[PDB]
């Protein structure tokens, strides 16, 4: 099921998704596994809702357990690379890559709701071929690691060393405790 | 594939009773299916934020986290969610029901509440199993605590009372305070 | 695929419009929740003319049944049941809660009426607890049956211990329906 | 894919009150069926219906929702048998309106008893074949209603599969009529 | 494969009356310990049988042929557990002769209630029900007489898993003694 | 589910904005409405630039010469943003685009390697498949040779084993121009 | 297959496998996956050989990636137990309880050949159920960590907080330096 | 069973004259059950040679560095002799034996290249078995330089990629010592 | 099963003492390994008796089959090959490698030559190298089958471009076979 609103107009009737109805008010949704396709709507909704306003804010709920890294920084260089400023609010959680993506949003702008979850941990991978070959792949994990590390400690404001330390295994915060990280910057309960 | 629908000049029967500041909770608790729940309540809140609104509930639960982003999405928007169980309410399920506005929070006579503790599963070296067991706590923990604020029965009450399956009649539910009122007639 | 008519409504949008609810197939969730949402929208519409409910199910889950059993019973509207095919387990069940004088049987119409199912597994302790709960929902369902027939919960008992069959007659002096239609 | 004219190919045919019975017998295919059928009687109580009848049969219990459906509603329901009616689908076409159940000249009709399969304890076992014999000699009485022939003589032919040429259907009285060209 | 002496190796250790009790506890695997158990019998029925344990359960019905087989012979069966003993096989392993029920260093022993499970019309669910319940309740009794600990306490600890180390099993009284060199 | 706006869907609405994606693998039937696109926004303006975003992996390399070939053929100047990464096919299309207007985001990733290939069958069929498979391989170094500024000799010993560029690494190798981090 | 080998009698002829006529020279093989059943069967040759001589030595050839730990504790208990000297020889590789079972060895009768691989690591579990259950089950997967530490330091000399430390990420060691580290007491080349 | 007399197959004859057959996929329960023969012939008659024949594709390299060390360690020389092809890890065992006695039969192949493997997990745990493959791949290395008398530069050169050698290559190579043609 | 005879041997022991090897079904390294092996044991038996190798075979695995043929070149015994029902692909390259005038087909054999069948997928430089080496393979088992039959190479690459299927008489005009066998 996808609810529909119906517009009356002078020629009778238009219908809108519920989806679409709130992409008016620049809401972009963020759900479930990070990957190529629904990275690239998220992205395109970015553009669009510049393309009509350049000067309002976009709120991006995310709702999301991570997912491939380098789908997840289609929507992180869009985000920086749009002139409006991008409002991260957590649904639920936002762990891996959908961490990332929340403490990425416009500083003073990223939000936790109270019982939402956020978990941070270093890049997974996995390659299988000639020793030379898992080298050339071993060397590049290692630099987006870095990488992946140096944004967040930019993003948080804490030093690249104790990010690392603290990415190294599962490290699971609650909304209190991300705002005391530097992951979001303020908790809405009511509004 | 939308059921009972007529085309605009498709408009179905849920997206009728959207109109009326209805929204239906059917079935597992998953992030897309509770994405689209919060997505009505965030539409119905920019349409009229002084009206209420009404979550009917049947389902036997699912994935914690996509339940708190309706939780939490109830609680933020300025509507009062009047919460009315049909069927049955279980586990996530009964924590949403029992989420609702104070004084609107509702059974039908043969709906069925069940409440337990959470379940959980991980595999791999014992300190990351550790970090997890940990986690699963923390969440048993606070579950409890929003169970016993939303039910005012003590946290002590709600944890040996959740530690396996609790089953409540609507009557059952009233007593134990998470629900409000029965509806039989109007 | 479903025909549209244009005057446009798929058929069942256009039979609703004449107040009438079909439930077809195996008693789950999703399809109960639309039979539910189709009688609030119907109230709703007009809150004092009938609604014609046509049973065709050989019955399912007990809870999707009783979120239409308990939405039936709250809505001011008569619902008025019609059998076509068959109305077995839980489909026999919503077939007798209809109004009183308003429950109808086609003429090869076939119900079927039997005590609930279930199954788990795991600790002995969370057996009983599941076991008990099967008992209550055993005792809830032959009292509503029970209410609905006029007959005591003891025969309701011993008649739903197996499977008993009805032919639209044996329906009509069981009490599960008021009367059968043939022709207009 | 379905082609339009406004209107779906089907939904076009529904206003010249065409009904299509194709395939497998089930719950919700026979529901669709039924409910184009209250319609039509909605829209015009006396003017006749057609149902184009091609099925290999199916769920009984789904067939006699049609069955019922057929019996009740004013219009009469003139049957057509499209390349093949057998089983549930060749009750169907014998169910139609006195006078206007047709074969097309090469379709294929075929009749035998019901098919059933349960699985249990004795007692359960008991409960259901009698329950099966109880269906089987209700659909003989009607077969034997609306073809004319009596029950002994449709109980003998359906014991095993028996195929009717559209000739031998007219002969058995399964259908009233032949029609080759407009 | 398993190696052979001039008699498989089990052939050769069933000499030295030594039977042995490995993986999941099922029918066949059972039927083997207890016919092991009548052999050494009627060979002597005075001299001692050595019961080793590396189990993680099973099959009540399964375990409960092999421990009447136990108390119904005349020889004493002198349990040792090495690896594990969990669920039935911690039950074998206490169902051995008193002063004999032996535990190795690094064993580990696990108790919990019965697991069950039916489907079907709810007066055979409640049958099954009071089945499980009945044989829970023996199986505690056993348990208690075992161990020596009052049916109540075995009841509480096996409600959800309970591990021991061999020391802690050995204050338990599931076993009598550790066993090193 | 793509949201409608006010009635176009939001890829179309972009696509009045002459902005075109390449996201995932590169296979006949996605590379064919990369290529629509292209026709389509040429027949509306021939002198206004097109945008094509890319976000691939890669894939069979012939559906990507049909983007390929169709980039060169129409008149507008195609300019290729490289989203996340472009690796394999999806680095030569990005290459591929007009000079001074092939762009990297900051933390996008490039990745360049020689074809993959695979035949059975008869040693005669196997030999024709091989041949084929080096002429095409020299044709892909020759045209990353053009496009880079960087002799073929070069191209054929990086591409030889997997090999990872940043942003600033790419601008360096010459397959894309310039970086943009902020409009 | 499994080779024969025939030794003449009086009457004839007899036949052993190449594995029960190396087990007459006191040669047990551990291969392959640690599990209840070919452990069970490594014990009942220990308990047989003691039988046969309690004062000779055992050699225990170790090709093994480890598996499961009870299994594996159940060789080790017998090997401590049975009053024979247990002389352990690792081939090709000895990891995880494969490293376990090769240290637990008679203390300078612990063998590596030049080329043989000895890897060391935690504990690895798995669980799913009710929150309680799983609180149960990481307990219980802690202590056995502890204990395995506890025996690690024993039969290699090194503090338990060393053991640790290094065990927590896989730790691969080459012969050298698995003498070095004290997993095993000498090298064997030639004979 | 195999081809057998009741009393023991061709095989169980054949070890009796002292040959081995190392024979498939190498992996730990067959390279267990060829040490397992050369420390029963060993203990027959420590003096006498052993024959191994080889016909193997190659497989896991820990299980054929068992038989590699158990060869080296046995007193009695371990003759290799090639049948139909010795690649991978079977060509590393056939040029492990006894100097002057490693056999090619003339129309045998032979064929050297790296190792393999694959890990997927955490980027930490990647770093540390990726450093293992090259540990061992350099092991692997100084083991064939050994062996053939070349420089560990030229067999690293000459394993990048896969490297298929006849019997007169593989002397010339020295991965064995002569070809036996006719007896 | 296998058949048993008391003198215990299996059927094939005891024509193994009658130096008579089979060889049936597709080539691979297991089966041919055991070829190999009887043909090693015969020839420490006794090396100046001929061995009596039966084909039935549709081909396999190059490699494994070569490795029969470099043992029966190696051992002193001449090898004398019959074609039982079919030798095709590598099984009709085994039987021409027999000792010269001791090749024979019986009268109703099928034979079958066509050149090497081969698979490689990766990169493209790897697929060169499998490429060159798949030709090495092709010219060699052309060499020896241009020695066998007395043919040049030119017309043995020729006649295996594609498949030939030849009768035990044409098995004979190409010079595959020496003789045909029809009675003793
Ligand atoms: C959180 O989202 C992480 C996991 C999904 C839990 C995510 O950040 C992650 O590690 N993703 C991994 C990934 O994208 N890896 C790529 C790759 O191997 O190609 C590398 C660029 C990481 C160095 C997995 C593969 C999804
Ligand atoms: C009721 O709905 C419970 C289950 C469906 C029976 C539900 O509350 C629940 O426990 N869900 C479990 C869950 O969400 N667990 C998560 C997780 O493991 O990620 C943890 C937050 C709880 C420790 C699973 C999804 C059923
Ligand atoms: C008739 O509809 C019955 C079956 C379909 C034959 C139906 O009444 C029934 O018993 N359904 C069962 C069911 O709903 N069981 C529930 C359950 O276990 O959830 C028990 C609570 C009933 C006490 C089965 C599960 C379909
Ligand atoms: C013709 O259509 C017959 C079969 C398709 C061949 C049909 O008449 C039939 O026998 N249907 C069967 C059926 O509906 N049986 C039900 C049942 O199993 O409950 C009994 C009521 C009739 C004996 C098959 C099983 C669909
Ligand atoms: C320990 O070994 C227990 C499980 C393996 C964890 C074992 O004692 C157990 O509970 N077994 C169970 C069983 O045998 N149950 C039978 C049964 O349901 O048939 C009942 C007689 C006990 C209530 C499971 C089924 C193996
Ligand atoms: C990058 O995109 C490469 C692969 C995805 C790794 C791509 O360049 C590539 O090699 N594609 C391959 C391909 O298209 N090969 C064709 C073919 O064999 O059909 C040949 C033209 C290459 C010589 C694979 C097969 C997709
Ligand atoms: C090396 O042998 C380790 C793994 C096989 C890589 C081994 O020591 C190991 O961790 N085994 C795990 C194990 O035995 N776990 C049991 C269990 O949870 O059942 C615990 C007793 C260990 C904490 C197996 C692989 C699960
Ligand atoms: C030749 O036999 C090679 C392959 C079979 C083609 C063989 O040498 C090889 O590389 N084997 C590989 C292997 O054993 N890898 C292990 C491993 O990943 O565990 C590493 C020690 C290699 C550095 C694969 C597993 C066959
Ligand atoms: C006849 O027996 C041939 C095929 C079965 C038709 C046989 O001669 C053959 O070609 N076998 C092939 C083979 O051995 N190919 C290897 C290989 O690809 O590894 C190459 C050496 C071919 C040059 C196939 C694979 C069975």
């Amino acid at each position: 099921l996808v609810p529909m609103v119906v517009e009356q107009t002078t020629r009778g009737e238009r219908s809108y998704d519920i989806y679409s109805r709130l992409l008016k008010e620049r809401i972009i949704f963020l759900t479930g596994q990070v990957e190529d396709h629904m990275a690239n709507l998220v992205a395109a909704q970015m553009l669009f809702l510049e393309a009509e306003n350049p000067e309002k804010d976009i709120f991006l709920y995310i709702n999301s357990p991570g997912g491939v890294i380098t789908a997840g920084m289609s929507i992180y260089d869009t985000m920086q690379f749009i002139k409006p400023d991008v409002s991260t609010i957590c649904m639920g959680q936002a762990c891996s890559m959908g961490a990332f993506l929340l403490t990425a949003g416009a500083k003073g702008k990223r939000i936790c709701l109270p019982n939402s979850r956020v978990m941070i941990h270093q890049p997974l991978g996995g390659f299988q071929g000639q020793a030379t070959d898992i080298e050339i792949h071993a060397q590049e994990i290692l630099k987006v690691k870095s990488r992946m590390n140096e944004l967040m400690a930019k993003h948080t404001g804490r030093p690249i060393e104790e990010i690392a330390k603290d990415t190294e295994r599962d490290r699971f915060l609650s909304a209190d405790e991300a705002v005391e990280y530097g992951l979001v910057d303020k908790i809405f309960t009511h509004r």
